[PDB]
């Protein structure tokens, strides 16, 4: 699995994609079984093809930026949290979201599990 | 089952007990069953008088401090993130740790289970 400090590495890559909004490159950190709840609460998301038609959705259209609002929490078991926020456009509005995303590698370096907390409280104009 | 406002509560609620140093309400904030994994990664602690010795001797004498340092993250499934700093001492000197911890209420509004992310990659001198 990857080491704490690879886990720092990883987690902070994958908010780089997302700024720039790479919808195919984040796509591929994800393993083939990947398990995606995002929001938390709802019905995940299973494996490559379904991640990457989240990523279009939220990414593909209006600009959107994210980044880390705090450093990278890794455990020794391959997990990590992490606090960021995401700048959007909602119909006019011009909005941030504060998310924390947990994730679980696998022994090959690819996102197993991710978590995604947030919910409309945690939006803002 | 707390709503995600109330979520946002309790969780800040949690952290003025910790740095306050009030086990004794922090206890009564979990379930009586409750586990805490601390960090994660570790097995599961069970129960209130487990999760009670366990604040006794990480909080017991002071100075521990702890804040939040963004806001919490809540589901509309009674569950939570949030990130904060854990002021404390390390090998004589001040020290700080970056942490983030989810939780489950239960339909009481009680901590089901917490799990605290972090390691010494967010130990700080
Ligand atoms: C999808 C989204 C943009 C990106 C995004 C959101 C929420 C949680 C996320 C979690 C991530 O790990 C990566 C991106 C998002 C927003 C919710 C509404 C929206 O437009
Ligand atoms: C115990 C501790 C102070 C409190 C604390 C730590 C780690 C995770 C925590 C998680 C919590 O939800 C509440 C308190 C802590 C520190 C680890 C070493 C230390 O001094």
């Amino acid at each position: 699995l990857p080491t704490a400090q690879e886990v720092q590495g990883l987690m902070a890559r994958y908010i780089e994609l997302v700024d720039v909004g790479d919808i195919e490159a984040i796509v591929q950190m994800y393993a083939d079984d990947a398990t995606v709840e995002n929001p938390f609460g709802q019905p995940p998301i299973h494996g490559r093809e379904q991640i990457a038609a989240f990523y279009r959705q939220g990414l593909g259209g209006g600009k959107v930026r994210a980044c880390l609002t705090g450093p990278v929490r890794a455990s020794h078991n391959g997990c990590g949290a992490m606090p960021f926020r995401v700048e959007m456009v909602w119909n006019g509005q011009p909005c941030a979201l504060d998310v924390i995303d947990v994730m679980r590698f696998d022994e090959h370096g690819r996102i197993q599990t991710m978590q995604a907390y947030w919910s409309e409280v945690n939006l803002s104009v």
